[PDB]
């Protein structure tokens, strides 16, 4: 019948473009984080039922501000969101991707902690990564290693390796074309053409620096409108979203664009 985790008011590219969603969100600091350095959880208080959660981490160097704005972004259309600063800024993928999957361990915690402003509010079967260069290879691998996840969506990734052929979850890789750091050419391109099994997506920003999809980006309308959209396809099943999940976007900021078993 009825898709029962599908949340929110029919979606259009206005809506989806739109800075809020139409939930309100409020956020906490993670008062003992277990597992990661610190994080902040993003949560809307007027869903209308459990919702999906995303982990998102940063990139080397990097901490929560470099990600932040998906917080909002993604919780005022009906997720909860921990963004996650790593035990060391310096450290690498492997230890971001086990970091990211303690958050979303701690988010099922707080779910089930009555004192939480998150109590009751995650469905904790469904869960999502994201993340920025080395914390995109992080969430390619926690894909790799726990395919229950529903669905990934890194930006600019990195990896010591392109092969994520294992990967099985819905996976959208936001690359930016002028990419001095991790160059699109030797990394998003090729860990995009590895994967065979899944549903995916290529696309890759304009005259992007490395930082394209970080907070701050002037393109939120577009990497907003894709990440949510995916997002709600592939976490809620929700097929409202198809169409924005899977077309080409007609944007003059989309320089790649490729996709694969989308639906």
């Amino acid at each position: 019948g009825a898709n029962p985790y599908a949340r929110g008011p029919n979606p259009t590219a206005a809506s989806l473009e739109a800075s809020e969603g139409p939930f309100t969100v409020r956020s906490f600091t993670v008062s003992r984080p277990s597992g990661y350095g610190a994080g902040t959880v993003y949560y809307p208080t007027n869903a209308g039922g459990t919702v999906g959660a995303i982990a998102i981490v940063p990139g080397y160097t990097a901490r929560q501000s470099s990600i932040k704005w998906w917080g909002p972004r993604l919780a005022s259309h009906g997720f909860v969101v921990i963004t996650i600063d790593t035990n060391s800024t310096l450290d690498q993928p492997e230890s971001r991707s086990s970091q990211q999957m303690a958050a979303l361990r701690q988010v099922a915690s707080l779910n089930g902690t009555s004192s939480s402003p998150i109590y009751g509010k995650v469905d904790t079967a469904r869960m999502g990564v994201m993340g920025w260069s080395m914390g995109g290879g992080g969430s390619l691998i926690s894909a790799a290693n726990n395919p229950s996840l529903k669905a990934a969506a890194p930006q600019a990734p990195w990896h010591s390796s392109t092969n994520f052929s294992s990967v099985t979850v819905p996976t959208l890789i936001f690359a930016c074309e002028n990419d001095s750091i991790a160059p699109v050419a030797s990394s998003a391109l090729p860990i995009y053409d590895s994967m065979s099994q899944n549903a995916k997506q290529f696309l890759e920003i304009c005259g992007g620096s490395h930082s394209c999809a970080n907070s701050g980006n002037s393109n939120q309308a577009l990497i907003g409108k894709k990440g949510v959209a995916w997002m709600k396809r592939f976490m809620d099943n929700d097929t409202r979203y198809s169409t924005f999940a899977c077309e080409n976007p007609n944007s003059t900021a989309v320089c790649d664009f490729r996709t694969a078993n989308c639906s």
